[PDB]
DNA sequence: CGAACCCCA
DNA sequence: CGAACCCCA
DNA sequence: CGAACCCCA
DNA sequence: CGAACCCCA
């Protein structure tokens, strides 16, 4: 249980809210995002010094298939990486850059591996799997009186809690919390869909860190 | 035994709650709040004696069944049952909207809710459970045609839990009543929330184990 | 000495100034106030984290009778409580709520006791007494050449210094220092007059605390 | 040591 | 030792 | 410690 | 000793 550090003192808590007008939508081929944003300032969710350490991370989401993909009936398997960048750069990376996958394998993410040229830059500290299946029927319409359907796993609940990891970041001068302000140790959340199966997400996450330095 | 009750040398008391018949828990979309800790004061075995009590074990048995209104659509879902401990009760009975602060777009899916941060030192959740139901869009009262049949997995479920770990310390005001207005500290709440757009009802009964103490 | 626990460095010092246009005036029935206000910010009188601990408190004042009460000649006895609230609320409390006193005892404060319903909410960590008397003569007028007067205790000096207490507060997010921003552990200064004897005050107080947390 | 975050024989 | 304040090889 | 020749509280 | 910075029998 105790893989953290701050004991007697509590830890600061930053939250992320994805819902309503802001919802993660995953097109075929994956999507990249940075969960580590910390503004600098007085507020409790902000940071203080230029150096931070993250300890625990918690994830809660609700996945649901897209009406476009509800047309076909097929199964699939998705993947969620958690990736740690040592040497960030101005450009925001895309999954095509992190994993080098010949275009014929675009359909199936679960077979991807981290590209070899970058082997000392990016490293994956966690990996998870999940699977969805659609019978070819949306959930908004009424069955006929003749027959029924068992819709197993039309939408799923996905939650993980991991205390093991640790990360050390160093921030530039600027008070901003964007991607351009991080000198080292970024962190990324990568989602990739199954074969030809798009979906969306709803939920929220939390991080636990403690400013340190100067 | 496997026992963390701390006080069974003599026979702990047993308050019961009966939900059935005209009184059945019905859950509309958005959850429902209730207080399971009611203790009248008096001579009877189920009543209390002093003004201070300690609860140890709690047992729960219920039968969930989908509602005819929701049986029209066919979709799955997931429900949640919290067990919540209030340190500082107040006159007005709380609603789930107050305990969890959930933006109205997340009303559909309970499993993503977290305790609101403002109140972080007031309410605390000592247990959490999950369950899931699915409806094929067919009520159980009608006869299939001779042509085909159906496999109705999980049209209704059985839900039971038994937990000895918790402990709770309450202090009661002067009044002999056992209502919500009579508790000075340490309330306890049972919260049910449905899946997405799926209402249901319940039947069953619960038991508590406590021991009067004080004065 | 003992009590303080801030020996290596110095303690932060917040001050309160009551004088001039701002002077405490006590109508019959007492008055409530909150002495614990701490703004958040860079300044030294401000706080830093969301959690503070107060140690020592010092009080200096000059009490003087009111011209309205100088009409009658009678004695009396006042009281000053120092009250610690565990569970604050939006509405600011009034003495009528803290002490439940049947209206016939309004005249004499010294007989009040903390109400029993609330016995686990409010607690009094200090209590003091003082007494004043007015001969029915204001101090601005000249005696006749026939006689004189000895005006004992027309106005008094009141000072106390107490290191014993300790208090632990937790503040909400907002940068404000008002009453609405405190989650737990408020602190109150309560003044109540004698029988039918109003007065005013002048002076200043000091607190000693040290931010802690995050 | 005093008075009251500050000092020193 | 089971199920659940109640029991006993 | 994780995932899988690569890392570190 | 659970769930998830917060608690205690």
């Amino acid at each position: 249980r105790a893989g953290s550090k701050a004991d007697r003192p509590s830890l600061q808590i930053q939250t992320l809210q994805h819902a309503g007008t802001t919802m993660i939508t995953v097109p075929s081929g994956g999507v990249c995002d940075l969960i580590n944003t910390y503004a600098r300032g007085s507020d409790e969710g902000n940071r203080h010094t230029s150096e931070t350490l993250t300890y625990k991370i918690a994830i809660d989401y609700h996945f649901v298939a897209d009406a476009a993909a509800c047309r076909y009936s097929n199964t699939g398997t998705g993947v969620m990486w958690l990736v740690y960048d040592t040497t960030p750069g101005g450009q925001a990376p895309t999954p095509q850059t992190i994993f080098a996958y010949p275009d014929t394998l675009k359909a199936w993410p679960a077979t991807w591996k981290v590209s070899r040229e970058l082997c000392h830059r990016f490293v994956v500290k966690r990996r998870w799997l999940f699977n969805m299946e659609t019978d070819g029927r949306i959930g908004s319409d009424i069955p006929p009186s003749n027959a029924s359907w068992k819709p197993c796993k039309r939408n799923i609940y996905f939650h993980k809690f991991t205390s093991g990891l640790g990360v050390r970041t160093q921030w530039k001068n600027v008070t901003d919390g964007g991607v351009g302000a991080i000198q080292r140790g970024a962190l990324y959340m990568v989602i990739a869909p199954g074969n030809g199966l798009t979906f969306t997400a709803h939920g929220q996450t939390r991080l636990y860190f403690k400013s340190v330095g100067n």
